[PDB]
């Protein structure tokens, strides 16, 4: 569920 609000724009599964 993590994903950055700041590039670069990465999410995890989670």
């Amino acid at each position: 569920g993590r994903a950055t609000k700041s590039i670069p724009p990465r999410a995890f599964p989670d």
